[PDB]
């Protein structure tokens, strides 16, 4: 009876042809355009399919769709507990935040303490246990959003244990990679895990709420178990989450991890042959950072760069002298082309293109720029040509 | 590409490769369709919105032009739809936009006489059921005055009768309040003019796109003649400060919803709500069982009889293969969990498209149920063995008869 939405295809196209304009023209545009930005991928068509279920109009068949997607994380991820309501990864933070309630807190930037990287592009975890043994904290968050390294959540969870803290993980960012083993996992490293379905596991928006071998271990003080504790806290999402989970078991979506992998090395190097600084010197996860040319700010590369066609990301750069609003480099993630299959010539290609974009731009102050219109136009060519050469595959 | 095909090869993914989750899923349409359901507010999404849902503007975190273009549409529709003069399309929840809207005009600590009838903001419970049935809109106004509460809400959830949404605003102007207005259990009676409009009366208005505009689980926050209007106390106007001064696949599909419930076919269904509950209502006084004269909306209360409690009743129901909702009867007698009656909403037989005869044949399957149960006790229900079975075959045969039409 999947002839529901088909024959619901069909009354969209009769009736609301004027939306389904606009609805044709997203997927044509987001194939248009050459997307480097780290955490946006586009979702897989079986999830898309899953997330219309009639579902929505909600009951045993509800909790069925619950049990399938918490066997799938647990099996993905090894988790003993998961928990798969969240429909947000915020969402899936601040539950566990909540569970878990005193004022010390330490974080990546409640009394929050706050830590940070090193001057040379490393999480300082010597720091993160300077203030671990100073202010005591309840739990301390690690997970990392534009970092370029492997996270070590047992360097993390040596430092809680001499704390009395606990360790949370948000993998949101480099899920797929833990998941098919290419980044090491906190499933069991850090006391509770939390991550999001959309980036990396090329799911829905939403989140999972994930523990192993203390999830049955009792939390510091209140005579319970973690699995307790979390599970206390309490779709068509729960249909996508599951849908996402099982594609992220298949074989396929191994292959797309280790070409997210591949292509992050093949960029970097091929920027560092064109005396482009990479951070890290080297790029492990899907992640790179470039430090960018002397009167090159990252606003300005963005900007022009998605006049061109691609999307980047501006970030900060270690020793940053600039604002938050204008950078001094760019984040580029490898999520979107591996979907894209880019072979790695392709990925030689946008590094040529992307460097040869920054060459022709002059400019004037941090954030305004010359581009010759014309010179626009034939590098967004090439952009899209691109595009076309390396279409999204599961998208055609 | 096309937003179908992409769809169509994800349908036909989810066949090959995930099928453990095809079976589920479609199993599930095929359980709604012989369940009779009667409760109020629980409908079937259009297809042609469900289609909608399976955009890829779920990749969309300028890359952000037809994410406003959907937008943009979903706003003229509501404004259009409504008579609306500021319309706001982005959340995600009907409770969501509840919250939304009370945390722009309130500040920490203010008092809502929200007339719930079930830290940052004080609320006054606001009753609502002292009139035998009826919003007690006297104590509405004598609070309102005692404690001057910076917002009332209004909008009912089992309510059988018009909201006197001016009213509201009459109490709400003489104690300098503003007014809130929930209407998502009435809100294709408001859209189509059955039940009168709040968009003019209320300072905002809000509403589910799933209860009654048959659309997806979400909400749409509304502003009418007070939108150009500054908020009391405050140098910004109601449009403004409602725009908090992003998943857009539901935004596409609130635009398919609200351009629907436009058509006349959603007000033929909207009339066939009104016209099953009239029906309905007749047959239950006809067979001496209703709270309030009539039903001016969607919704029946009919109160249990001869010690028949509300829980034994509902619980009794689904094993026969109907749905309802245990409700509150003015004189509960019994506990809330408890209940002395029963709550009935014909939004679900509207997509059956059954007719008077069905309507009445229900009635009379439901009574028959109720007048053979015997309750022993207030919670363990009895008397139902192999006749259970029977009238089961006899609910799904109405199933049969009278398909939901728009699911084919």
């Amino acid at each position: 009876q999947a002839d529901l939405l088909k024959r619901g295809l069909a009354d969209l196209q009769e009736h609301d042809a004027e939306l389904a304009r606009i609805l044709d023209a997203e997927v044509a545009r987001q194939q248009r355009t050459l997307s480097l930005v780290a955490s946006c991928c586009a979702v897989k068509p079986r999830t898309l399919a899953a997330s219309s279920s009639a579902l929505v109009n909600v009951c045993e068949n509800v909790d069925l769709v619950e049990s399938l997607a918490i066997q799938r994380a647990r099996e993905l991820f090894g988790a003993q507990y998961a928990g798969v309501q969240s429909h947000s990864a915020s969402s899936a933070n601040y539950q566990v935040l909540a569970a878990l309630l005193e004022p010390g807190d330490t974080l990546l930037g409640y009394k929050a303490i706050g830590y940070g990287t090193t001057k040379e592009g490393l999480i300082d975890y010597d720091e993160v246990r300077r203030l671990a043994l100073e202010h005591r904290p309840r739990l301390i968050i690690c997970g990392a959003t534009a970092y370029s390294r492997v996270v070590d959540f047992e360097r993390f969870r040596q430092i809680a244990d001499e704390a009395g803290a606990i360790l949370m993980a948000d993998i949101s960012h480099i899920a797929g990679l833990v998941a098919t083993g290419r980044h090491p996992s906190p499933i069991d490293a850090a006391h509770v895990t939390t991550t999001c379905t959309h980036k990396q596991l090329v799911g829905p928006r939403g989140g999972l709420i994930l523990s192993g071998r203390d999830a049955n271990e009792k939390v510091p003080g209140r005579d319970a178990t973690f699995s307790r504790v979390l599970e206390l806290a309490v779709v068509n999402m729960m249909a996508a989450k599951a849908a996402a989970l099982g594609y992220a078991m298949t074989p396929e979506f191994d292959a797309e991890m280790q070409r997210i992998r591949d292509a992050a090395d093949v960029m970097a190097s091929e920027f560092q042959a064109r005396d482009y600084e990479v951070v890290g010197g080297r790029s492990e996860n899907h992640t790179i950072l470039i430090r960018l040319r002397a009167a090159m700010t990252g606003a300005i590369a963005e900007t022009a760069l998605e006049h061109c066609g691609i999307v980047v990301n501006k970030n900060r750069v270690p020793g940053e002298t600039r604002s938050s609003f204008v950078t001094s480099g760019l984040r580029i993630g490898t999520g979107a082309l591996a979907q894209r299959h880019v072979d790695a010539q392709g990925c030689r290609q946008i590094v040529d293109l992307l460097c040869r974009i920054l060459d022709e731009v002059t400019p004037l102050g941090e954030s305004e720029f010359t581009l010759d219109p014309a010179l626009r136009k034939q590098f967004c060519a090439e952009a899209e040509a691109l595009c076309v050469k390396y279409p999204i595959a599961d998208y055609l």
